[PDB]
């Protein structure tokens, strides 16, 4: 099991993450204020602990097989997630409560985009940055996390260089939240509403300063942006890897893999269908309104990302639900996304094939193939495997939603808000936790943990199986 | 392809069924009335199309291959559902709409149990009877059916045979409405509400004479009855040809079968956190009712009959939406249930198992097996195939229902309460078709043919690849 080499790197990651509780108090110096204490509590707070989870140790036991690493991600967000809640906790100027700092925080890091503070508008900078730093850093979390963690789950798709991959991710990812939060600069918003707007886009994480997201500016600028680089982001780090290890050698390098095609043809056919719809409605009165907010919510909504810029007016009923929907896909795989990605649908719907003409052509032996042939035995049941459970967890979350207090469709809503790590509600316009049963707010991070380790990863810690 | 040889057996069928319009015609002469005349049109009418299908043929090619038994059982469905709505469309007399005759007679015939006739209560008893008989009599065409498919999709669970197959289930059957409408009338039911109850409660139907069902008289005695029937009805006839092909050898005959096992499991354990939770909130005054209400219910929704005794009063609203999920199991293979029957759940929840062992173990080779192992490469992929679209089916349905017009969560009860073939509502107490959206009657008939064909069956008629 190894027990001591993990604690090791709990104190390393404690360690490492209160290093970053200097950033959002840089700010409650540079920026107004003066009230960025709870930070600098924290700082000291979690450097302590940390180097006291590893200094009683210092013994790198190096892999340590299968049961070891599903451990450690599960510790990575359980552990960081919890700490996140503490500049909250602390931090009661813009006082919250406790399941509420712990909620605002492991929705801040899971890129899930859920809060339950509001009146954000008018807050502290170190407060209002912190919350998008946490969605910045979850988000890196996340692609250094698809590239080690396929050594386990995420198959058909180690020491001492699995640092030198992130080592370039960093740059993909530094790049893009730069790239864009220049871009975010020219179309006007506030230096600091760039760069912590910047934050919480890259990570396709949902929160914002204002406190009507991207309803923000009514600028179709900004709408345009986020649209972009969500649709970039949205797609599979090692394809940029690939684009720009090199140069101008990006063209085809994506329009040859099929899950960045499948997710395009994805992006383009539900904007038809949502734009269209929009317009038989007359949802508004010009046709070009109509093309913003259609095209921006079938992409932000669709990759869990979670920005809105409507209430959803005189949209009719079909199109949120419809989109509610879509976030049980969106995000490539090694993206920033999280319903149970591309591929995995991609891989479902040819496997869903197969079966039909299984019943006709009960002889002829077909084998899925996406360039040159899944593996029929083994990547294909590891894929409708995964999609039941992902169905059974679901269910079980609405239904212990539904015990804990709170109604039936809103149950329904919360966890599939959380469940892909969408961040808003969006069934029939009831779309606000924070004031929601408190055991609830619990169930739901619960939910979003779920989310975030594509169910296996810790569903595989309930197991009789995995203790020994 | 084999056409003519099929609307040979159409006419069979068509004129086979206006020989029964006579047996409720028979009592619009009996019991009092005199207004049952739209039974003997119907009985000419049908009688006359039938031999009008079947005369101009004459054409007996037996078997056909697959892509013949395929449109059969659809058109079986199909065609008997589409004229059960005639003596409803004419009898103008308990007037209905002409969407609403097709849909109180789909859902009549396919054991479904959803009503758009409200105000049953005092009708003609003539009318009240085809009720009754149309689930009693699709009732028979579903283990018939579930017998004669095998050849097909129902896998790993002819022509001169599978007639003397039939044949035995007749008595199966018989006995049982006969078993039980006595059994009826000695709880205190009228004859006639004793073997039209005994009707719709053997083929797991769930219409009533009275209006509030099973609310009926509130006698334990009845609520006893039921229950058993249903739970006896509820489980796989092909294990009852085991104990009553010799007699006393059924003892063990059913606890060695697995799925009738693991569905005995279910109904136990559904039933006590059905039970327990009635008095943990103090839903009734007196322990006795809890024990009543909650037996009643997880076993008559659970197996997707869909009698009801209780509005749900006091009832946390969890239980009803837990007994809602619980119509996606119910009625063990070759039963008269309907959900993805209990062992598409007992496998799924086999081979969703193999797949966390995967998960710690990559290198032993686990194969699921029941008493002799099923068939990894190639059951278990129709399995969870077929779960993948139930699901897929279900989320279009409720989507067409909700562009149809009524509100999201009522969608998704009345798909949960079609697609089962379950009847009621069942969410946050909303359950009353008939003044539906009436273009979302429609949805709805297309919804519990999905449900009796257990989609691909029909699913598959919608491939290119079956059409040739
Ligand atoms: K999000
Ligand atoms: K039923």
């Amino acid at each position: 099991m190894q027990f001591r080499s993990i604690i090791r790197i709990v104190g390393l990651l404690l360690a490492l993450f209160s290093v970053t509780m200097l950033a959002p108090a840089l700010v409650a110096l540079l920026y107004r204020d003066g009230a960025g204490v709870p930070f600098v509590t924290t700082f000291f707070v979690l450097l302590f602990c940390g180097a006291m989870c590893w200094f009683p140790n210092r013994r790198h036991k190096h892999e340590l097989k299968s049961r070891d690493g599903f451990l450690i991600v599960v510790l990575f967000w359980t552990v960081l997630g919890s700490a996140g809640s503490l500049p909250f906790l602390i931090a009661d100027n813009p006082n919250i409560s406790v399941t509420d700092a712990f909620f605002e925080s492991f929705s801040a890091l899971t890129t899930t985009g859920a809060t339950v503070i509001v009146g954000l508008d008018e807050l502290p900078k170190a407060i209002l940055f912190y919350r998008q730093f946490l969605q910045w850093f979850g988000g890196m979390g996340i692609i250094v996390l698809a590239v080690a963690i396929l050594p386990v789950l995420g198959i058909g798709g180690m020491t001492p260089r699995i640092a030198e991959t992130a080592k370039a991710l960093w740059y993909i990812y530094l790049s893009l939240t730069i790239a864009c939060a220049v871009a975010f600069w020219l179309a006007g918003m506030t230096p600091f509403d760039a760069i912590s707007h910047s934050f919480s886009t890259i990570a396709i994480g949902g929160f914002s300063t204002h406190d009507a997201s991207m309803g923000y500016f009514d600028s179709y600028a900004i709408n345009l942006i986020t649209v972009v680089f969500l649709l970039i982001s949205a797609c599979n780090f090692t394809l940029h890897f690939a684009a720009f290890a090199s140069g101008g050698v990006h063209p085809k390098y994506y329009w040859k893999d099929p899950e960045f095609r499948a997710f395009i043809f994805i992006q383009v056919l539900l904007f038809l269908v949502c734009f269209l719809l929009l317009l038989k409605h007359h949802s508004y009165t010009s046709p070009y309104d109509a093309f913003d907010q259609a095209l921006f919510q079938t992409v932000s909504i669709s990759t869990t990302a979670g920005f809105t810029t409507t209430g959803f007016a005189d949209w009719p009923l079909f199109l949120p639900v419809l989109l509610l929907f879509s976030s049980f896909i969106g995000g490539c795989a090694g993206s920033t996304g999280g319903g149970m990605k591309v591929i995995r649908i991609l891989l479902l719907t040819l496997q869903g094939a197969r079966e039909l003409k299984r019943l006709v052509h009960p002889r002829a032996v077909y084998t899925i193939k996406v360039g040159g042939s899944a593996l029929p035995q083994r990547v294909v049941d590891a894929v409708w495997g995964f999609f039941s459970a992902y169905a059974l967890v679901f269910v079980v979350c609405m239904l212990g939603l539904i015990a804990t207090g709170m109604d039936e469709l809103s149950a329904f809503s919360a966890v599939a808000a959380t469940l892909n790590n969408l961040g808003p509600g969006l069934g029939e316009v009831a779309l606000h936790f924070g004031d929601v049963n408190d055991k609830a707010k619990w169930v739901l991070i619960v939910s979003m943990l779920f989310g975030r380790l594509e169910i296996f990863t810790l569903l595989i810690l309930l197991t009789p199986t995995f203790w020994r």
